[PDB]
Order: structure tokens, then C-alpha cells, then sequence
């Protein structure tokens, strides 16, 4: 330097720029030059750092301590910033077609491309000076066990202490990650709440955000994620959806693996045999309930590897090995109860951050569907920081409110959940909310059929049934047609042991709007059937849509009131409509990039339905 504006050492309040690997230093200092933070804090991941940052947020009114529990905390947000926001989420590539298929007639629902030129303008209108008066925290983090051949490293720069705290839970972060990285590659993650000091606009609820300029961008060819204006969830905790789905799905395509919106569980039967399964359901369709299931069937055990994201790669032996790249659960709070998710209830009463839930007067948490009475006298403060009564029209918790809890605390966390080699997946499950037409469970006829089943996924949002292929509609890092081809190519991998593919529906309803299946821990009975089918058991009957359980194949003991005929009913009329809708969707949305085999599976299903 000819002056003193490029070396930021004097502003470092933890760590040392000299200690960092050369490329990490360049990333930090270049963005410090741009965003103009007051200080730079290089995170070490220590309990001391974590304790002190929580206390600082507490001092500032940014979080409250939940005194009923052990080291639990509550953040209430600006109501403008409450959710991952797909409408302001983009992927930048040279050519649009690499990001989304060019649709035949419509607008793509499979992604949102932005040109390099448009992104440069958007970036320049946002980031220069955006951290003025704030600390830039440098978060070194591993997605996956440290040392796993399947793990990847990120560096997230943020001006949000809430993001630091939450990333310590949801990733493996701190000094050991810098040491593991050395001069290797890493995903560059840049985040700002977009509220430089002095504040140009009012701060609502002590929650810094800039909704008008919110933009969550992914630049896969530059290995960069750049996020501005939201402090919330998937928009700010950049390891989770940004990295471990959007960027990682593209990396996966390049490198021969898969990055999916799937839980991973281990299930052990009464004969002491264990298998791992993965399942892809959309948001609001119960991955976290399944991943942590307390099975009702005697002698069965479920253990949780992860509840949301799976990274999977065939090894040299042909086994599909999966890791959970996360380090915690970022679970939807409302609807979580002792009956719907008793293992979550156990997990979240220590070392857990809650966002947008209600607070009880004794310092506890509350939400819709907690299904748990309060003692007379105990009152509730809503997520909008107002007194709230059970008879009020508004909910006490935001519908997308979340807990953020360490995975190591889960009482059924799988003993191999941090195994660097991953766990061998033997079945993959698809599913969504279908109130009509779709049976409780069916099994695909082939790998190709099963990829089609993933592709054809639909789920209830006046009710609207929308498409959500592979539970990845918000999350494809690249052209969905090419993603299909990538999944199909797995069948041609020498020695591959391709898992059995199933589709489930927990949500079928009778004519009165009542669920036909009780669900939750009773889903263990469906898992039992899958288990047997993986073992080769003669428990399946062929239908037009795939294999279903034979009469009397499901254990229905302790239920008895279940209407199996309606629950497993397959209507020609319904399935004719269904195939037409899938046809129209794939034709428009995937168009010139629809693989031959998926078109063939569509034709085959239409043909089988035609013979009913
Ligand atoms: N009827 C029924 N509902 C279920 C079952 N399992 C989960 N649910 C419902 O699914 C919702 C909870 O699922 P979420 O935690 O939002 O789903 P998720 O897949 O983990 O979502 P993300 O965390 O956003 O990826 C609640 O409405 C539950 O009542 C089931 O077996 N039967
Ligand atoms: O939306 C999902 O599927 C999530 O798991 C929440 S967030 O991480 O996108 O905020
Ligand atoms: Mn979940
Ligand atoms: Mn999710
Ligand atoms: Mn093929
Ligand atoms: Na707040």
C-alpha cells in the first residue's frame, strides 16, 4: 500500500488476518474494503465466544433469555422478514438455460435466473458501505463432519450476531475449520442485513433488515453466495439452503454425487437388522417428524442422522453413502408436540434458539399445536410482543417460526451421524400433501420409474395442488432437466446398488375432510413394509402406479378402525387427470431438456392407467 486503507489488521478484534490462509484473507479484506465494517471478528467457535455474543445480543434487546430452560433464547423479528423468500432468490449464470430449462409456453417455476450484468448492478446498489458501524464476523464452517471426504468448507462474512450464533448450531464452525481448510477451496458466503449505521430507516423489533432490497444470489461458477437485506433462516444462514442445496447440487452434478432436500434415518427391526433411509418431502410435509420418529411398533427403533439435507455419493463398492452436512435442526416450531414429535420436545429444552414463537410468563415457549395446557395464571406474549389469549384470532407464533437446536442433543441421534464415510442408503422416499387419489404408500417399478415419481411430486400449498419435484422446486442449483438426467445416469454407474424408491402420502382425506391415516409414530408401520420390501419379501401387489402392500401385509394391530380400501384406492378417473397434469407440467417446464426416459415413464403410466 501507498497509504493505510487496504490492510484491515488494526480493526481486528478477534483472531489475526496473518493467521488466515491467503485466499481467506483476500476474501475477508476485499469485502471489508467494500462493506466498511468498524471491526472484524474472526470466529473461533468457542463456548466463551458464544456465551459472550448471546449476552451482547441480550444487552442490545436483540434476543431474550428463556428462563424456564437451560441456555435457551428467543428472537422476535420484523414481521417483514419472517421466511426464506423465493421471489428474491436468484442464480447467476452466463446462460439462462444452465440454471432453468427454457419453458415451452410459460414462466419457469424451477428457478429464477439473473444475468451477470443485472446482478452487478444490484450488488453495487447494495453492498458498498453496508456494514458501516457494525462488526463483520468471519464464520469458518464445515458442511459435514470435519475430515469427511464428502464435507465441504465455507467462509461466511456477516454483520449479524444472530447469524453467528445460529451458524454455530447449524454448522461446525471455528478455528479447527480454518486449520482443516489450509490452502484448499471454500465457498465464499457474503451476508449483510443491509442497515449501515447511522440507520437510515426505523429499526423494527430490534431486528435489522432491508426488505425492499432483499436479494439472495448464488454464483455457482464463482463459488459465491451473496445475500443482502434479510436476517432470517435460509436467507442468512448460508450453509443450509444456499450452500448445501443450491451451490452443492451444482457441485454434485459436476462431481458425480447428489445434494438433496432429504432427511436421513436409521431404522432397526426386531431381528436386529438396521437400514438407512432418505426422504424428500416439501416444507410443511413432515420430514422432521419422520426423521425423529418415535415408532409405535414394538421392537422397532428409529435414529436420526439428519432432518433436512442429505449429501449422497456412490462409493467404489456401489453403496450410496449419505452424510448429513448440517450440525443441528432448524425445525418448524408450530405443530411440534409430545404426540407429533416427542424427540424434538426433548432436544429443544437446552442450548436452543427460538425465533418468532410465543413466550409464557414463566419464561417458556408456546405455539399453535403445542397441545400442552398451561397452569392457571401463566400468560402468553405473542411473537409480535403483545399479550395474547387462546381465543384470539391471530396465532401466538408465526406459522414459519423455528427452533435452532444442536443435533448432538437429540436423544435418538444415530451413532453414525458424524461418521465421515456416511451411511448406506437402501431406500429413498418421496411424498407430499395429497388429500385425494394418492395411496398411503407405493413402490416404484424401476430406478427410471422412481426418478419419474420424484419428478411428478405434487403437494397441496381455496386449495391449490402445486408441483414440487423431488421437494427441490425452491432449491435446484441448475437446470432441472439436467438434474433428472443426472439422477437417471446413476443406473449406469458400474456396481451401483440403487436404492428402492417409494412414494408416501400421510395426508389423504375422506369425504368429510378427515385424515384416513393417523400418521406420526404410526408411520413406523409403513417403514416396516418398506424394510421388508428392501429385503425381498413377497409383500407387494402390482397396480398401475407401482407396487402397493398386499391385503394384510401392513401391520394394522392397535389401529383397527382404518379404512384401507379408501386409503389405498386407485381411481382410473383421478389418475387419468393426474397424468395429464404431469404431462402438461413436464412439457412446459422441462421442455427440450426432458430426458427420454422420463417421457417414457410418463407414456408407460398413461398406458397402464388406460388398461384399467
Ligand atoms: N397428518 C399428518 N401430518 C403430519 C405427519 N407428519 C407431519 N405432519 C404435519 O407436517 C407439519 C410439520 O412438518 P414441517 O416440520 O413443517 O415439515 P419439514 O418437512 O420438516 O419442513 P422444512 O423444515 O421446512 O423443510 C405439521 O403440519 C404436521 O402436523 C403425519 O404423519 N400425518
Ligand atoms: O424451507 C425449508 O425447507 C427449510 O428447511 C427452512 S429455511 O432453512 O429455508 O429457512
Ligand atoms: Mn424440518
Ligand atoms: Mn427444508
Ligand atoms: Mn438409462
Ligand atoms: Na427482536
Amino acid at each position: 500500500q501507498l497509504h493505510n486503507g487496504l490492510d484491515f489488521s488494526a480493526k481486528v478484534i478477534q483472531g489475526s488476518l496473518d493467521s488466515l490462509p491467503q485466499e481467506v484473507r483476500k476474501f475477508v479484506e476485499g469485502n471489508a474494503q467494500l462493506c466498511q465494517p468498524e471491526y472484524i471478528h474472526i470466529c473461533d467457535g468457542s463456548e466463551e465466544e458464544y456465551g459472550r455474543l448471546l449476552a451482547h445480543m441480550q444487552e442490545e434487546g436483540v434476543i431474550r433469555k428463556l428462563k424456564k430452560y437451560d441456555n435457551c433464547w428467543l428472537a422476535l423479528t420484523d414481521p417483514r422478514d419472517v421466511a426464506r423468500i423465493d421471489s428474491k432468490t436468484v442464480i447467476i449464470t452466463q446462460e439462462q438455460r444452465d440454471t432453468v430449462p427454457i419453458p415451452k409456453s410459460g414462466q419457469s417455476q424451477l428457478g429464477r435466473w439473473m444475468s451477470e450484468e443485472d446482478f452487478e448492478k444490484a450488488f453495487n446498489a447494495r453492498f458498498p458501505g453496508c456494514m458501516k458501524g457494525r462488526t463483520m464476523y468471519v464464520i469458518p464452517f464445515s458442511m459435514g463432519p470435519l475430515g469427511s471426504p464428502l464435507a465441504k468448507i465455507g467462509i461466511e462474512l456477516t454483520d449479524s450476531p444472530y447469524v453467528v450464533a445460529s451458524m454455530r448450531i447449524m454448522t461446525r464452525m471455528g478455528t479447527s475449520v480454518l486449520e482443516a481448510l489450509g490452502d484448499g477451496e471454500f465457498i465464499k458466503c457474503l451476508h449483510s442485513v443491509g442497515c449501515p449505521l447511522p440507520l437510515k430507516k426505523p429499526l423494527v423489533n430490534n431486528w435489522a433488515c432491508n426488505p425492499e432490497l432483499t436479494l439472495i444470489a448464488h454464483l455457482p461458477d464463482r463459488r459465491e453466495i451473496i445475500s443482502f437485506g434479510s436476517g432470517y433462516g435460509g436467507n442468512s444462514l448460508l450453509g443450509k439452503k444456499c450452500f448445501a442445496l443450491r451451490i452443492a447440487s451444482r457441485l454434485a452434478k459436476e462431481e458425480g454425487w447428489l445434494a438433496e432436500h432429504m432427511l436421513i434415518l436409521g431404522i432397526t427391526n426386531p431381528e436386529g437388522k438396521k437400514k438407512y433411509l432418505a426422504a424428500a418431502f416439501p416444507s410443511a410435509c413432515g420430514k422432521t417428524n419422520l426423521a425423529m420418529m418415535n415408532p409405535t411398533l414394538p421392537g422397532w427403533k428409529v435414529e436420526c442422522v439428519g432432518d433436512d439435507i442429505a449429501w449422497m455419493k456412490f462409493d467404489a463398492q456401489g453403496n450410496l453413502r449419505a452424510i448429513n452436512p448440517e450440525n443441528g435442526f432448524f425445525g418448524v416450531a408450530p405443530g411440534t408436540s409430545v404426540k407429533t414429535n416427542p424427540n424434538a420436545i426433548k432436544t429443544i429444552q437446552k442450548n436452543t434458539i427460538f425465533t418468532n414463537v410465543a413466550e409464557t410468563s414463566d419464561g417458556g415457549v408456546y405455539w399453535e399445536g403445542i397441545d400442552e395446557p398451561l397452569a392457571p395464571g401463566v400468560t402468553i406474549t405473542s411473537w409480535k410482543n403483545k399479550e395474547w389469549r387462546p381465543q384470539d384470532e391471530e396465532p401466538c407464533a408465526h406459522p414459519n417460526s423455528r427452533f435452532c437446536t444442536p443435533a448432538s442433543q437429540c436423544p435418538i441421534i444415530d451413532p453414525a451421524w458424524e461418521s465421515p464415510e456416511g451411511v448406506p442408503i437402501e431406500g429413498i422416499i418421496f411424498g407430499g400433501r395429497r388429500p385425494a387419489g394418492v395411496p398411503l404408500v407405493y413402490e416404484a417399478l424401476s430406478w427410471q420409474h422412481g426418478v419419474f415419481v420424484g419428478a411428478a411430486m405434487r403437494s397441496e400449498a381455496g386449495k391449490v395442488i402445486m408441483h414440487d419435484p423431488f421437494a427441490m422446486r425452491p432449491f435446484f442449483g441448475y437446470n432441472f432437466g439436467k438434474y433428472l438426467a443426472h439422477w437417471l445416469s446413476m443406473a449406469h454407474r458400474p456396481a451401483a446398488k440403487l436404492p428402492k424408491i417409494f412414494h408416501v402420502n400421510w395426508f389423504r382425506k375422506d369425504k368429510n375432510g378427515k385424515f384416513l391415516w393417523p400418521g406420526f409414530g404410526e408411520n413406523s408401520r409403513v417403514l416396516e413394509w418398506m424394510f421388508g420390501r428392501i429385503e425381498g419379501e413377497d409383500s407387494a401387489k402390482l397396480t398401475p402406479i407401482g407396487y402397493v402392500p398386499k391385503e394384510d401385509a401392513l401391520n394394522l394391530k392397535g389401529l383397527g378402525d382404518v379404512n384401507v380400501e379408501e386409503l389405498f384406492g386407485i381411481s382410473k378417473e383421478f389418475w387419468e387427470k393426474e397424468v395429464e397434469e404431469i404431462d402438461k407440467y413436464l412439457e412446459d417446464q422441462v421442455n427440450a431438456d426432458l430426458p427420454y426416459e422420463i417421457e417414457r415413464e410418463l407414456r408407460a403410466l398413461k398406458q397402464r392407467i388406460s388398461q384399467m
